[PDB]
């Protein structure tokens, strides 16, 4: 349903966009990986994304703008319980509540928390690690069964384990996704074998785009093996 074509995207609309004439598109249900190094733009890929740079030129459709859910590059918490950073002006449905605990690794916070779910969270409350704020977003993101997913690194902030831990619980949100579009940039390469489709960022801009193959002659998939 998402239909980009020729996009351009700044930092700053006062200077000449970062990006220029970028041209991708996301039908529903594709599993797509935005990759890079560090800086070079993937963050200011997903703020294209949100229509938050100075589009030059091209066509842009989200069908958003027509008459979406997104995980932060940094975690933004609400000054609440931490069951309400959960629900995030949502109804509560516990067995969607006891899925999203369990795969976002929320039952050892929820058990080192003074009043488990009810602990307040955010500015003035328990001060939350990076990474325990980063699963937050991703357990509210969840949550939130919107039909497009944006992930910004979902597992930068977190432990191997943890690493594994969000491995196997995206792929039981695939699934849990009912035919559902989901996007997860990454800076990892460990999963990239297990999406459809990888977008390599360079300088902020496309550097390639395309399957294993066609990175075996990008002469990056050796690179990713590494």
């Amino acid at each position: 349903c998402v239909q980009i074509i020729g996009g351009f995207f700044t930092w700053t609309p006062d200077g000449i966009p970062t990006l220029s004439n970028i041209t991708i598109r996301i039908p529903r249900g594709q599993l797509t990986m935005i990759v890079g190094q560090v800086g070079c733009g993937k963050s200011s890929l997903l703020l294209a994304t949100l229509g938050e740079m100075q589009k030059v030129s091209g066509a842009v459709f989200w069908n958003s703008n027509l008459p979406v859910a997104y995980a932060s590059q940094k975690p933004w918490l609400l000054n609440a319980t931490v069951e309400e950073n959960i629900t995030f002006e949502s109804p509560f449905n516990k067995q969607r509540y006891k899925m999203v605990i369990e795969a976002c690794s929320l039952q050892p916070d929820i058990d080192i928390l003074p009043h488990g779910d009810q602990t307040q969270i955010g500015e003035r409350g328990i001060n939350l690690s990076g990474g325990q704020r980063q699963r937050i977003s991703v357990a509210r993101a969840l949550y939130q069964q919107t039909n497009v997913v944006f992930l910004d690194d979902p597992f930068s902030a977190l432990d191997v384990h943890l690493s594994d831990h969000l491995m196997q619980a995206g792929i039981l949100e695939l699934l849990r996704d009912d035919k559902r579009t989901v996007v997860l940039v990454t800076h990892k390469l460990q999963y990239l074998p297990h999406a459809d489709w990888i977008i390599a960022m360079k300088d902020g801009t496309i550097q390639r785009e395309g399957t294993l193959k066609d990175f075996q002659r990008s002469e990056c998939q050796l690179f990713e093996h590494w």
